[PDB]
């Protein structure tokens, strides 16, 4: 099932699904076995009740998330620009990572890398 | 590797590439790298190839820029971008995010260029 044109449509899914705070979903568009690298550089989480910790663990605070370019999808393999935002104490923050998707023949998500740094985080005091 | 060092090696690629400075680009690499363009694609391997690349690369004059901030952690950049050159009086813009990952040296070891047809934005 998986073509460019399905692998775009997970990627807005994955956006919409942050957006809701919708765990079940965002869980669901990865492979039993897939990974997931949070930031770049960290220790993958690896497996369903791994992932679904760390995303449940990311959505305490509700989180606007919007891409913001174009999805780029070819082979079996896309990448996106986004910004995720949130409020804590009266602060906003955006947060501006470009994150990597890898995906299976059946178009599940066998691995996530999250690619982002402080200079992409952007908050006043 | 600092970010600061994987962004500025960002932008010298981008300049490169406007200035056609074929060793200008050729040095951001180690010795050993790999340039893979597109992103599903065998990957050019070592100087002479990836040299040979970019030199297949520059034969139209190509406007580069970046459209947004640099991602840099770890020892790897993303960036979002376009590519622009004219042919035949028709002007094509591709618009890829590229991956490099940078070896202790704060060299490129590995590029991917990931754009697919959706990505790239041409008339008649
Ligand atoms: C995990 C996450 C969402 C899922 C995704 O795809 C990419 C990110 C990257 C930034 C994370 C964010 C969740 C909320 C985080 C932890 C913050 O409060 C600061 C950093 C930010
Ligand atoms: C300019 C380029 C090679 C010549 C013909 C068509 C091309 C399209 C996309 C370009 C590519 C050169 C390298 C490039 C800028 C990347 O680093 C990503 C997109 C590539």
């Amino acid at each position: 099932m998986n073509t460019p044109e399905h692998m775009t449509a997970v990627v807005q899914r994955y956006v919409a699904a942050l957006n809701a705070g919708d765990l079940d979903g965002i869980v669901a568009l990865f492979a039993d076995d897939a990974t997931v690298e949070n930031p770049v550089g960290s220790e993958p989480r690896s497996g369903t009740a791994a992932i679904r910790e760390f995303y449940a663990n990311s959505l305490k605070l509700p989180l606007a998330v919007e891409l913001t370019q174009e999805v780029r999808a070819v082979a079996n393999e896309a990448a996106f620009a986004f910004t995720v935002s949130f409020e804590y104490q009266g602060r906003k923050t955006v947060v501006a990572p470009i994150n990597h998707f890898r995906f299976n023949g059946a178009g599940k998500v066998v691995s996530m890398r999250a690619l982002f740094g402080e200079k992409n985080i952007h908050a006043g005091a």
